[PDB]
C-alpha cells in the first residue's frame, strides 16, 4: 500500500475531507482528532493499476502535536491542509510541511490543501496569488477544495493517486 497522511491545523476539516473521500453521503459524525485514525481504500489510477491508499488522519490541535510527529514516517504522500479563512492555518502550512521533512525522508508528493472554498470569497483571508507563490517556493503542488462538495475531495485525492502511481 501507499502510506497518505494529512495534517494541517485544528479545524480546517482534515477529517471532514478524508469522510467525503471514503462515503458517499453528507458528512456528520466529525469531533477534534486526537490520536490519528485509520483508513484504507483501493482505487484506480490512470494509468490502470490498482492502488491501496493507507489514510491517517491526524490532530491539528496543537496539545496534541507529539501524537501526530508519530505519523510522519514513512509517509509517502502528504495532504496539508488550511482553511482559507484562517490566516494563521495557511501560515502554520510553512512549518506542517518543514516539520514533516525533518522527520521523513521517504515523502513523494505533498500537495496543500486550500480548504473551506464554499465560504464567500469576501471572507477569504489569503489570495490564490500567495497560495501558488508558497508552493512554487516550498517544493509542493496545491489544490482548492471544499469538504461538503465531493467533486472537489475526489479530484484532490485524484491528484494524489496519481503521484503515488508513479512510484
Ligand atoms: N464551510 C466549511 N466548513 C467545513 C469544511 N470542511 C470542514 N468544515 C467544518 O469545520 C469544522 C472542523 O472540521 P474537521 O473535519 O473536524 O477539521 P479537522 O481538520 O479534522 O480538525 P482537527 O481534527 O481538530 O485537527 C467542522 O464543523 C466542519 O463541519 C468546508 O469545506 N467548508
Ligand atoms: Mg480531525
Amino acid at each position: 500500500g501507499y502510506k497518505i497522511i494529512l495534517i494541517g491545523s485544528s479545524g480546517v476539516g482534515k477529517s471532514s475531507i478524508v469522510h467525503q473521500f471514503l462515503f458517499n453521503r453528507k458528512i456528520s459524525n466529525v469531533s477534534p482528532t486526537i490520536g490519528a485514525a485509520f483508513a484504507s481504500k483501493q482505487v484506480i489510477a490512470k494509468n490502470g493499476k490498482t492502488l491501496k491508499l493507507n489514510i491517517w488522519d491526524t490532530a491539528g490541535l496543537e496539545r496534541f502535536r507529539s501524537i501526530t510527529k508519530m505519523y510522519y514516517t514513512n509517509s509517502l504522500g502528504c495532504l496539508v491542509v488550511f482553511d482559507v479563512t484562517d490566516r494563521e492555518s495557511f501560515d502554520d502550512v510553512y512549518y506542517w510541511i518543514n516539520d514533516l521533512r525533518i522527520n521523513c525522508h521517504t515523502t513523494y508528493y505533498i500537495l496543500v490543501v486550500a480548504n473551506k472554498i464554499d465560504i464567500d470569497k469576501n471572507n477569504w483571508r489569503v489570495s490564490e496569488n500567495e497560495i501558488k507563490k508558497f508552493c512554487r517556493d516550498n517544493d509542493c503542488d496545491y489544490v482548492f477544495a471544499s469538504s461538503f462538495e465531493s467533486d472537489t475531495v475526489n479530484n484532490l485525492f485524484g491528484k494524489m493517486i496519481d503521484k503515488m502511481s508513479e512510484i
